[PDB]
């Protein structure tokens, strides 16, 4: 019972980028070309549009999602992959084919200030997100920047019904 006069409050999680953090993988693989590891097995190349992003569940359930909304400085176009709590990069090797259901496509265009995305394909995301978000209370995001973006000139922020 607000009595204030809004009756449902809302808050929105700031997911971050994590450039620095990439950068920090690639020194690593350098240091191991210098003793060599034969990584043929599976070798893990990033590409360098590839950034980590962190969100912080601060509620354990009166979160509830109720519309992810990126803004870009410029329009564009970008990759959004997810990845098994278990499948980490750092932890595992990159595979293509060992990649869970395909990535999230969301685009801007130029006439247009709303993007358009594949929301069967994320939807299907939605609800799996639903249950590991519960039990994990951070989440990484994979990231890939398009051509017209520039490095930190993206801002990810999605908007929760808190109850």
């Amino acid at each position: 019972m607000a009595e204030d006069g809004p009756q449902k409050q809302q808050l929105d999680m700031p997911l971050v980028l994590d450039q620095d953090l990439t950068k920090q993988m690639r020194l690593r693989v350098e240091s191991l070309k210098q003793r060599g590891e034969k990584k043929q097995d599976g070798e893990k190349l990033l590409r360098p549009a590839e950034s980590v992003y962190r969100l912080d569940f601060i509620q354990q359930q009166k979160l509830q999602f109720d519309h992810w909304n990126v803004v870009l400085d410029k329009p564009g176009k970008v990759t959004i992959t997810g990845t098994s709590q278990n499948w980490t990069p750092d932890l595992t090797n990159l595979m293509t084919r060992q990649l869970l259901d395909p990535a999230a496509i969301f685009w801007r265009k130029e006439d247009s200030d709303a993007m358009d995305w594949n929301e069967a394909d994320a939807l299907e995301f939605g609800e799996r997100l639903s249950d590991l978000a519960k039990i994990r209370k951070v989440m990484y995001f994979l990231i890939t920047f398009g051509e017209g973006v520039e490095p930190a000139n993206l801002k990810a922020s999605v908007v929760f019904n808190q109850l």
